């Protein structure tokens, strides 16, 4: 791909530090300010139910791959322009590698 | 993404008359000319194992998703340049939607 798997450990505390304040990762966690991301690569944006979603991640209708998730990360609003996560983005392909590597496992 | 559902039973009969003489896609399925498909989503290029890969194949390290999948069978060749796979392309987008749907459930 355009993604190289990082560290698994590292990848853990980014998410710790830049994602748990809106997300849980776990299945059967609740949805925050974001939605529970359990089982999220392979699907596509705006489908977790119960869930309030913006119009926009809705019909960019991106197809969640390590990949994808990559740009996303980058600059989420760039990305996606109308959405309402408010991530300023992980600007280092190394920690998004980590962040990935670690999102890949956890999530599944 | 760019990728829209289609009719999967118009997607099976496409697999048996484009791609079944030389793959398989039921778990536990042999790998023939080309490899078992079984399990190809989210995968990376070249990984089944007992499988003999062009290097092309193993380098272009692509990660299959609907998407992905979609401009490969457009044309092979194109766009993996070193690929074996000795297919000349589903060029129309319908084909290609009606297959995936498919491959998308028979794979998993
Ligand atoms: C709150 C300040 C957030 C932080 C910090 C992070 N995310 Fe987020 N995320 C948030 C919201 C409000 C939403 C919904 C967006 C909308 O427009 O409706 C999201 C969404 C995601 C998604 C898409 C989910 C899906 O399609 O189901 C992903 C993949 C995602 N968030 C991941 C993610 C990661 C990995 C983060 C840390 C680097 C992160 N988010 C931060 C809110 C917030
Ligand atoms: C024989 C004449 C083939 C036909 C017809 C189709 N495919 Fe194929 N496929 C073939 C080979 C020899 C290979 C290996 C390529 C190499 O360079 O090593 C492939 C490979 C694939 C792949 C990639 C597999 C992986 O990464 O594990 C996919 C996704 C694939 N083939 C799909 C596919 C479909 C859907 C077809 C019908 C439209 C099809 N192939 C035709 C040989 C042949």
């Amino acid at each position: 791909t355009e993604f190289k798997a990082g560290s698994a450990k590292k990848g853990a505390t980014l998410f710790k530090t830049r994602c748990l304040q809106c997300h849980t990762v776990e299945k059967g966690g609740p949805h925050k300010v974001g939605p529970n991301l359990h089982g999220i690569f392979g699907a596509h944006s705006g489908q977790a139910e119960g869930y309030s979603y913006t119009d926009a991640i809705i019909k960019k209708n991106v197809l969640w791959d390590e990949n994808n998730m990559s740009e996303y990360l980058t600059n989420p609003k760039k990305y996606i322009p109308g959405t309402k996560m408010a991530s300023g983005g992980l600007k280092k392909e190394k920690d998004r590698n980590d962040l990935i590597t670690y999102l890949k496992k956890a999530a599944e």
